């Protein structure tokens, strides 16, 4: 059918943080994505009765904004009513990062339409990348624009020669897509053994998705744990990566070709649930102590 | 790199107020958060031979006390050696109120290192609230301990219908954070239109940063103008923030639907600084109401300052 | 009328805030690139027969002027304890003044006193040596003062590479930068100059990306600040490419010649959008040099023996 962005109106646009965190010196409100915080994106709606079957509408989100949570959105988004009946199925496409809705046969066998939704959104990580920073996150809802600041805070630890986070979990597999930062700090090392433990996941050797970037700018290392990765020197080919335990532990020798390093890493990997869907370790071992993170999952 | 906390050592650790307003009464010097006085904090130190490029110390603030003036501190602190190079990296976290410092390789190419410093802190406002009391300014630089009782005030006065403040001064793009105060003393109104007028400054209408809350308990009203947010009943939604004068002036009718109030509000907001400004920055806060307008002002010195006296004719 | 005559200023004083001790002497100095600032301050007294109009002057010297590394606004003002204007001023570069004119407030009142402090700084064009005493003058009325102040800006000369902020514009607080290259006068067969900007983007349509040859070493002067009408411009015998969204620049100073032992001061002006990160690229190496203008808190200092 036809583009009826004009036909549907959005009011009492909403984005709110769940639960939202408290910043402990401002007394401010933060979504600190690495602490089971979310967005929330609510509306009111109502559709004209003009609207058919066929007819579109698209949701738009904005370039720090995005539906779905650490876990990647769907591709199917749907539009229901207070009983769970599909009033318009939606596509999502996170290249446009936009949703295109299409009426169905509902809107033909009613009028007057009238409702609400509400809808888990989270940042787009890639764009909204620095702890403390308040980002515009922003919506158009058929016509309806709506945009409200929202300060973000991942935790990284820029003191910490080893931390590491979730970048995502794949929406189709569930494997856990991780980012992990050696080095931020800058010191010089003789040894650095970099392991990781899986608990309930394994590696894939042969899916080439090991990937070891040499960090030539500080800012590289993006607070969101979500660095774009197309600008990065790729040095994975110049390492051995090491499988053992079953594919559950890999270990790698960063100090290859050198005695002395003050290199830094960004390391990212994919970890598969074995089956539900566990624990991710890492270690560091340096010249004078063994560093630890861990990220832990239900 | 290990904590080598045991290893560097400091001495001579101090709190001091600056400049400080000293109370005729009580002879005492009291820190006036909210007229121009910050608070220092100054140690010796000496650094164990055997700490090596890449250890680590941490300074951990404790709650009422924070690195800092009124404006927040920034997430970078070093140190510095006598020749203008750093010699330990520091990376502040306001969540832990903790500075973890590592050396550089300083501290391979020196030895009997001694050193101090001075950084100017502040009261962690959103514990140490309220006005007139006395609150313990303590810190430990690395495993040296040291408190301070510093008697604070804000000066906000209880009584005013309309007062207002700043909170803080965003440290990376000086946004001033106003908090406002609507009827502290729980009076009854029909009339309710505040206004704010701003002077070397403009609101972002975009960000939805003018947030309205309603207090439910008067002890929500902190002396500091730094109340807990979350712990409050957002209500900005239910009103119409009017923006005007190319977004200087913001005007909010605080009855939207109702002929009688005895609602108590905190409203906070947020001004941008334009490039520069002729007159001293300048915040104008009013409450119109059944019978009386309220005003409170807020000013800034332009950075210097002047004042002048005399007999007024008549 | 003019009433510099009617104005009395007394306990004039200039402060260095907070100034830095000579490693050496223990002199304490301005390190102008350091955070240091010059602080002027005076009481004064007005005579009962200063009326509405009347004017008076505060006559800068010749390495002194208000304002910090920011220059100062053509608009000075004097106030009351009430926050009301006693005199509008106007501050002229040229002439290094400031003109005040009386408000109404002095026919409103009698037996008036009242005090100022101002931010002040070097004039950098003059006072151009690093470790030098510079006579730190100004006439407020009537009542002249003047102190010797020894500067530094920590102009390093043995480096290929180095940079300042010359001023930053009071106006559009544009930072505007004095780069030196090759202050040693090496020879150098790669000379690729390049300025990364975070937190500002350079006007590639301006062409305020100025670049000088130094035909006299003396024009490198330590302040950062020379007297561009005696340098040779060459700005139009050379590429400035700019790239990332206007916040690189590049110029290749070796164009036209293999072997150069060519030096130059560069200008910019970089506006914000704080750091500025120079590199230059030569024969065996690259050197850099940044700049970077984030809020330091305080001060430290430390001290040791020689490793063995």
């Amino acid at each position: 059918g036809t583009n009826v962005n004009d036909k549907v109106h959005f009011s009492n646009i909403d984005i709110a943080i769940d639960k939202g965190h408290v910043n402990q010196t401002t007394g401010k409100t933060e979504f600190w994505a690495t602490s089971s915080d979310v967005l929330k994106l609510k509306a009111n709606y109502t559709i004209d009765d003009s609207v058919k079957e066929g007819d579109t509408f698209t949701f738009k989100y904005g370039q720090y904004f995005r539906p779905g949570s650490v876990r990647l959105p769907s591709q199917t988004q749907n539009l229901y009513n207070a009983q769970g009946n599909i009033i318009a199925k939606g596509i999502y496409d996170s290249t446009t990062n936009t949703t295109t809705y299409t009426f169905t046969n509902y809107v033909d066998q009613y009028t007057n339409v009238r409702g609400s939704f509400e809808q888990v959104a989270f940042a787009k990580r890639k764009n909204a990348t620095t702890d403390k920073t308040a980002y515009k996150m922003e919506v158009t809802l058929g016509n309806d624009t709506y945009s409200e600041e929202i300060i973000v805070d991942y935790g990284n630890k820029k003191a910490q020669p080893l931390i590491s986070s979730t970048n995502y979990i794949n929406n189709e597999d569930l494997s856990r897509n991780m980012t992990a930062y050696v080095n931020q700090p800058k010191n010089t090392y003789t040894k650095q053994t970099f392991v990781t433990n899986l608990t309930g996941y394994k590696f894939n050797p042969n899916a080439k998705n090991f990937k070891i970037y040499e960090v030539t700018d500080q800012n590289q290392f993006v607070d969101s744990f979500t660095p774009d990765t197309s600008k990065l020197k790729d040095v994975t080919d110049q390492f051995d990566v090491i499988y053992s335990n079953d594919n559950k532990t890999a270990t790698v020798d960063l100090m290859k070709g050198q005695t002395s390093s003050n290199k830094q890493y960004i390391i990212q990997q994919v970890a598969y649930p074995d089956n539900t869907d566990g624990k991710i370790d890492y270690t560091l071992d340096t010249d004078k102590t063994k560093y630890s993170w861990s990220n832990s999952y239900s």
